[PDB]
């Protein structure tokens, strides 16, 4: 209703938005973590049949 | 008209005047009261916000 009420909203609002700034990073983080992974071991697979 | 209905005249004035003294130190309190509840919050919640 009041300024300093929609202030404190407008505060509140914007550690949600730091917080899912933090939360992004680290699921961008664990998905190429994961493809990096998977995709090492496939180039592995993959040297070792092509090579031979 | 008469030089006795002009004095009771000003005395009921300075009555009313009197009054109005008492009202605006009351309005001032009032206000100054008000204002000090709001900035103690604001800076409530302003210290915890800084200092996390």
């Amino acid at each position: 209703m009041s300024l300093l009420e929609v202030i404190i909203v407008l505060g509140i609002i914007g550690t949600i938005a730091a917080g899912v700034v933090i939360l992004a990073q680290r699921a961008f983080d664990s998905r190429t973590v994961s493809e990096l992974v998977t995709n090492t071991n496939t180039i592995r697979v993959a040297m070792k049949d092509a090579y031979q």
